[PDB]
């Protein structure tokens, strides 16, 4: 499996490491990706894309590589099984709520629901791996 992700300040990324740990527990493998060094071309014969990205500046995707990697895949996923997650901070999840809207409107299937942590992961340690867990028994 693959985990493609972006992170500011290295929250999502910690999610990212954690949520690969609850995947390779399972008794999986799993390859996490930051979103600058994606090949888009493997990355879309992966059976399940696992996607994340913390919350940007008003409730948005990151603006200068997230979004535009997004956009990228977008006509190539129809079908395709996604997972979402990502760190946010002040907010309530608007920017995962659209992010879920966006992947199914490209034709996706929206395995679990998305995950998403308050700032690092701390107590949510333990969510991040169950949420590897989820997807590696898909
Ligand atoms: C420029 C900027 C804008 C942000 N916008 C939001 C927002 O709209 N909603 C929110 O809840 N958090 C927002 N945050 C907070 C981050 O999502 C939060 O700190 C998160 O833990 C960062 O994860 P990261 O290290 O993986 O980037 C923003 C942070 C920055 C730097």
């Amino acid at each position: 499996m693959k985990i493609v992700y972006w992170s500011g300040t290295g929250n999502t990324e910690k999610m990212a490491e954690l949520i690969a740990k609850g995947i390779i527990e399972s008794g999986k493998d799993v390859n996490t990706i930051n979103v600058s060094d994606v090949n888009i071309d493997e990355l879309l014969n992966e059976d399940i894309l696992i996607l994340g990205c913390s919350a940007m500046t008003d409730e948005v995707l990151e603006e200068s590589e997230f979004e535009p990697f997004i956009e990228e895949i977008s006509t190539k996923i129809s079908g395709k099984k996604v997972a979402l997650f990502g760190s946010y901070g002040w907010g309530d999840g608007k920017w995962m709520r659209d992010f879920e809207e966006r992947m199914n409107g490209y034709g996706c299937v929206v395995v679990e629901t998305p995950l998403i942590v308050q700032n690092e992961p701390d107590e949510a340690e333990q969510d991040c791996i169950e949420f590897g867990k989820k997807i590696a028994n898909i």
